[PDB]
């Protein structure tokens, strides 16, 4: 796998609370240099990122209800629809983990469903971050099934802000559950080229990466 | 200071991504038992908390743009006004740390002003979380001063999700900066009654606390 095609797997990611405009611009320069799939930022930076990436094949994408996933559904939707209207081509939302763990599957479903409707109405795609770190393996499976039932296009391992991120065995579990019906995105803690290839082998069709420069050089 | 009096300083706080309905209910039970000032939650739980605290003197309050502060201003605003209409009595926003650190004071100010105007139109109050952990001492001062100029009612130390929380010297610096013109809320890592009392002596007029039960007993 050449560095060029490895790059097309990568949502190049900068989500730290203290990222400055210069920091975000550097993320955009790096994504354009390596031709990654995306630049993934918090919603505030979507207009800037969109301008930086205009005229290239790199997509702006936004996280929403992130990273806790405990934002009201109405507000996750407003954040998502605003982000897309301002340039986002994909939305990575965070699952309502608390409702999942408390066994309120219908509320988990309703939350994702509302985002899926809003994002799809605008012709874009939705990824659901499960935050595997906080879930039992049965919960990872259930979260995958609910994401699918709600119409999500991808499931995503991690926000990057919990205790651990992508794990090969979790990625494989997710890919087995959704089959080829949803994309699987490995994110959080991906530091080396070997780790990245491991994730792809384990089933990931996309990756969230912030240490991208180290990996592709 | 009686335990009754101390309780009225406390926004009893449960913000973990994996907090279940039962977890949140228990937080409400505890707040009602000790008659704290508030129960502070992520915006999803506001209708439930409002119901649980109905007919009592404990206020539901919501964090917004939390914990990263990097939501688009308009989306922070929507999350805040929506939360108020569902029963939130106060809003604890996170300021835009990235624009603060990048020295774009115009944008930090406008972001806080948007929330302050909207929250005040509904007759509620706004606290601004600085996230001191990520800031220079000068930035803490500037953040307090921008918060004051924007019309905010409180400056708050920390989200609870960064590298450190309330520190006595930071609280003192904030109180000195805002005088008696704004409240100062110490939050994050307050684990003992002694620590809580020290935060008050340092100038805090309100506190965010998760270990509220241990502290009051």
């Amino acid at each position: 796998l050449t560095t060029e095609q490895l790059a097309k797997y990568i949502d190049h990611t900068n989500l730290k609370a203290d990222a400055t405009e210069a920091d975000i611009k550097q993320t955009c320069d790096e994504a354009k240099k390596f031709n990654t799939a995306s630049v993934c930022v918090n919603s505030y930076w979507i207009p800037f990122v969109t301008e930086q990436l205009k005229g290239t094949d790199v997509n702006p994408i936004a996280v929403v209800g992130f990273p806790l996933g405990a934002m009201a559904t109405e507000s996750k939707i407003f954040e998502a629809t605003t982000a897309i209207d301002q340039g986002a081509e994909e939305i990575d939302m965070v699952l309502n983990v608390g409702e999942l763990k408390g066994g309120n599957d219908e509320k988990v479903l309703a939350d994702i469903q509302g985002l899926a409707d809003a994002v799809h109405a605008k012709g874009k795609i939705l990824k659901v971050i499960l935050e595997n770190a906080l879930l039992t393996k049965d919960e990872i499976v259930r979260a995958c099934q609910l994401s699918e039932k709600a119409g999500a296009d991808f499931v995503k391992t991690s926000t990057g802000f919990s205790t651990s991120g992508a794990k090969v065995e979790d990625v494989k579990l997710m890919r087995e559950t959704v089959g080829d019906r949803l994309g699987v995105k490995a994110s959080g803690g991906i530091h080396s080229r070997e780790e990245a290839l491991a994730m792809i082998d384990a089933g990931a069709s996309r990756m969230g990466v912030s240490a991208t420069v180290a990996i592709l050089t």
